[PDB]
């Protein structure tokens, strides 16, 4: 398929695959993006907070990444004027009865006592590992390998769940991500793991790829439906018909089908598993840890746990941002509780998100890459969180590798990282 | 080098232990001890406590299994387990609340310092995947103030150079990978593990396995190769070998070598060197009054200079007692380096005197030149000198040459111990 430049070509969703696509895009073709909401960035939001200090932009969604990890995105911040913080994953966890806890900042606690040997012999085991095991499950492994259901319950569940989804089938995701996140120090049971965060929340570099882009933006504009025609494409959306050449979606697969309007498509875009999450930006100090509250990232095993029943009880995870270095002057508590189990007081509640996150399974990773089939095809082309690897690196990368696919090539290729993470994207896409 | 011939092995710490231990095999060995111990560096002193005996590394006490793969196997077969000792730290400067820690964000040092700490992480990281210049000229080259060069630079890099060291002129490359790979963090504390029973442990092990081939209190006196073989006077006595294998570090290989050849002098004089006292005491005066449950604790005493910076130098004080299998001692364990105050005699169990090799560029470009004398009037070079930093660096070395007589690479089955061993000999051009 070859597309000549300044062609009309349109941007269904716009999150942070699709605004960096469409503002890569806005060179070479007349781009338009279209956005079901009042902002740029979906999971990427941050929540103006008023404060003694003023006015934050809290993340509620996306808020960590590294310059290791996510070097196209770091490179963007960069170009941007846009400096990052350390972020220490500080971790704590809380069981139901007396000192039934552990951290990774201090030896302290009793399932610290009941478990350090096991911690111990687990980061060991992850750091040999990369070096069978090919597609193994993180829980497949901890029974192989005789952990106790101690650790797989009270330790193992709870450290994955810091992201990765409360909700999500944790012990089912691939074992390779798990080895990965431990090496890299990402997780870790000794030590808080090296993550950043944007300056001014991580809306502050789509709030500039808004304003480049300009009247290329519509927000609050829903698409309806993508009909493509014998002409070109027809994009309804916002009460109204549109004619495009090209056509990008940077929507979750099951809104790309919903709105795409052959049965190869359904076979391809259907079947994909999501994970609710609920984030609650709220203020009721009452979710803070009485023994670790000075840690990032704090979990809380309600009453009458049961370990015989643990498949069925769930934990709910708080962030205290509060031991956010810029927050340090703050005198407003600020935390964010993802699919609170207890009560959070309605009084206390500043806002509450919805959002669905895609499973991580084997079979899910082996269904992103079969899209590269339908890539190109009836001037249609597929980006996002569900085309790509993990990670907010993995979106925007995915968006710049249509854009590059268009004749707008990568736009770092100085940077080396950077650009050996688009070539695996690139490859991972099969486009 | 034919099998079964005469190989003397001069020095023996952990490089000459392991290139004797494996050349035990193949070959008939000697080897020869100036010290009553296998080991050198790697020392486990027994303290006597309430809970036991405890065998307290002195000397060499940090490696993991990324970082010493071959280390990690070996201690592994000779069935010796390992345990997580964080790299938790904590400075303290004269003035009120002028500190800082990597495991929270307290202190007016903190306060001061920060925004650096945090570019620098981003700046290190940054940097292998981009220089053959020292930390301090980078340092200076990008806008760091003085104070964090001798506030945070100078006491982190502290923990493993030595509080004596012009660490500031060690190689960029050692600090920006030392920060990639965790061993060093203002943000967070290194994953470092200990070998469970002291260092020692391992070195107990091959001593028993080499037997009668080792020879302990028995300083060589000199090394002089020959028309027929090589000659090692040793102990008061003369005796005959093939082949000679040295892992005495440069300076004491040249004061034992007795060749008539300037090449040598040129080769093996110039090696710099630390010198590094470990005094092992109990006296709780040491300790932090705020940062007193961090694994390293770094004290600058009163009147300390900003100005006069590279002049004074501060003390690195080790907490044992925050270490997982001393959780239930009740008995004081402290290892104070290089103590610039006074420490009580009554409180001092023993002390140590050791010499660290420098870092800086020209000794890595060195330590690299010494290939050409490899081989030749039948003498091999291995230990800290002919290698990279660290306990792999020295016992991967005596591997490699092991390897040259024949004793190929005794885990290869291990893919990144392989590729350590492939590092090691490249890096050696042997
Ligand atoms: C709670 C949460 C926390 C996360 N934390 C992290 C983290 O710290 N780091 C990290 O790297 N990743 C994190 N992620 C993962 C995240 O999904 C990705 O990082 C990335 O933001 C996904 O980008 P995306 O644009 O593909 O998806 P989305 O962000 O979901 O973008 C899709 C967009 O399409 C829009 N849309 C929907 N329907 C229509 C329509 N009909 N017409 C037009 N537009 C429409 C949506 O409104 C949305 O803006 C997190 C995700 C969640 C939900
Ligand atoms: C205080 C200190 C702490 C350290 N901490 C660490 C750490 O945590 N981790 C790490 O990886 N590295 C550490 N090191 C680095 C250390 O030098 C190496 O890890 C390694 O132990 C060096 O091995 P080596 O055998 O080459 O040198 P050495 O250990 O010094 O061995 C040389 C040996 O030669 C002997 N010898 C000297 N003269 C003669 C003679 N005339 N005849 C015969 N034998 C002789 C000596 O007695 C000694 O046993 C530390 C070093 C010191 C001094
Ligand atoms: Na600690
Ligand atoms: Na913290």
């Amino acid at each position: 398929t070859v597309v000549e430049a300044k062609s009309r070509i349109a941007v269904v969703g716009g999150g942070g695959s699709g605004s960096v696509a469409a503002w890569l895009l806005a060179r070479r073709h007349d781009v338009t993006l279209f956005e079901a909401d009042e902002y740029l960035g979906g999971h990427a939001y941050s929540h103006p907070v008023e404060t003694d200090q003023g006015t934050l932009h809290v993340d509620m969604g996306v808020e960590h990444f590294n310059e290791k990890l996510s070097p196209n995105l770091f490179r963007l911040l960069t170009d941007f004027g846009i400096g990052t913080y350390v972020a220490p994953s500080s971790v704590h966890v809380d069981f139901p009865g007396e000192q039934q806890s552990w951290n990774n900042l201090d030896f302290l606690g009793e399932l610290r006592e009941e478990l350090h040997e096991e911690f111990d012999r687990f980061h060991q085991e992850m750091n040999q590992l990369p070096t069978s095991y090919k597609q193994m499950s993180i829980g497949e492994y901890l029974d192989k390998h005789g952990y106790s259901k101690s650790f797989k319950y009270k330790a193992m569940n709870p450290i994955l769940s810091i992201y990765s989804g409360c909700h999500a089938p944790s012990l089912d995701y691939n074992l390779m991500y798990v080895a990965l996140s431990f090496s890299m120090n990402l997780l870790s049971f000794f030590s808080a793991g090296y993550w950043r965060k944007a300056q001014g929340g991580i809306h502050s570099y789509l709030a500039r790829i808004e304003s480049d882009l300009g009247e290329r933006v519509r927000l609050n504009t829903p698409v309806e439906a993508v009909v493509p025609t014998q002409s070109g494409v027809t994009v309804l959306a916002g009460g109204q018909e549109h004619h495009f050449d090209q056509v990008v979606f940077a929507t979750h697969a099951d809104v790309t089908l919903r709105l795409l309007r052959d049965q190869q498509y359904r076979d391809l875009l259907g079947d994909f598993a999501y994970v609710p999450v609920e984030s609650v930006l709220h203020q009721d100090e009452s979710w803070l840890s009485p023994a670790g509250g000075g840690a990032y990232c704090q979990f809380r095993m309600p009453e009458g746990f049961e370990l015989a029943r643990a498949e069925e009880q769930m934990g709910s995870l708080t962030r205290n941002c509060n031991v956010l270095h810029p927050y340090r002057k703050v005198s407003s508590p600020i935390l964010i509780t993802f699919d609170p189990q207890e009560d959070v007081d309605p009084e206390r509640v500043i806002v509450r998100r919805e959002w669905k996150l895609p499973q991580l399974r084997p079979v899910d990773v082996r269904r992103k890459k079969r899209l590269h089939e339908i890539q190109g095809l009836n001037g249609l082309w597929f980006c996002g969180t569900d085309t790509s690897v993990t990670g907010h690196e993995g979106a925007i990368v995915s968006g710049m590798v249509i854009a590059d696919r268009l004749g707008v090539p990568h736009p770092f290729p100085d940077d080396a990282p950077a650009a050996a993470q688009f070539r695996g994207i690139k490859e991972f896409m099969g486009v």
